[PDB]
């Protein structure tokens, strides 16, 4: 329950998380969407789904500290159990990253989903998904195929988080009771 | 000059103001657009035109005291010279109105725009326009003749304000020094 999702531009990964709560695939509601850009079509998707958005573009702010003091304020209003970055595109800061520790998540390409931390590595990866270099590469495909894996795996890890079976304990990810190791994935032991 | 418009729906009014300031008839700028409602199309108008949306849903707040304290907080970062309500369906507090004093404008469907001075939507009217109903109009045919006056009258009145020509000294709307009559109008006679 209590998912808040940060985003910039178009929102394909967010679509995937609104339909997965909608259909009860993740036990939680996405209680608000934020973007550091107006234009962000992912906003149009949040309002079609009828969820509260908040574009906070900087330049409206005097400093970066000012802006993140504020983004943390409008985010914590919604009492978030998870804060999921899903295309957000802003250089995160020691205070943001520290504020949401163990409830902050991100997705990066090739495609994988990790806990965001201060560790030099970016923080523990939770779930990875490799896509073939296999020949029917109707070039657009390159990314478009990673995208499909993104829409598949981010809802699945957010869902484990909600059901209380993904914890981050001591800069290590922990699925269903035991430690994930550097690349992690499924049925536990 | 720094405008923020508060909305709850289609936003065609938001749009006349965005257009009027774009084509310079208002000497000002729409810094942000706020909303009590998650799905209000006028939010889409604000995104196509580049303006930062912000939407606070009453049910995310526990006390109405809290909603208003938050909505004022978030309007103030934009530092508004005039905050214009355009379709905002919310019952306002004294504290919200007290706070935006003679900077808060409101419009109504017969058309009369006015200074909101009191938590039961009272204040000095600045300008009135009456529309003709003819033999055979439909309720739509009327409502749109009305909509078109709001789009012609609300901007013009924000022009006079964002030009110093309009001010409000003790529940009295004054344009150029002269206290306006209770029906508004703008010149004399």
């Amino acid at each position: 329950m209590n998912i808040v999702v940060l985003i910039s531009g178009n929102g394909s990964n967010l679509q995937a998380i609104i339909d997965a709560c909608k259909t009860n695939k993740i036990k939680g509601t996405v209680r608000a969407v934020f973007s550091n850009k107006a234009d962000a079509f992912g906003l149009e998707r949040a309002r079609q789904a009828g969820i509260a958005t908040h574009t906070l573009i900087a330049s409206a702010f005097d400093s970066r500290e000012a802006y993140d003091r504020e983004l943390i304020h409008e985010i914590d209003m919604y009492a978030p159990d998870v804060v999921v970055l899903a295309g957000f595109m802003r250089i995160l800061s020691p205070a943001f990253v520290s504020h949401y520790a163990g409830r902050l998540l991100n997705i990066h390409p090739g495609t994988s989903v990790h806990f965001v931390t201060d560790e030099l590595d970016g923080g523990p990866v939770i779930l990875q998904a490799k896509v073939p270099v296999f020949a029917g590469d109707s070039e657009d495909d390159i990314t478009a195929r990673v995208q499909t894996q993104e829409h598949a795996i981010y809802p699945l890890v957010i869902s484990w988080f909600a059901d209380g079976r993904l914890k981050m304990h001591e800069n290590a990810a922990w699925l269903d009771g035991q430690r994930l190791p550097p690349q992690g994935y499924a049925a536990d032991e």
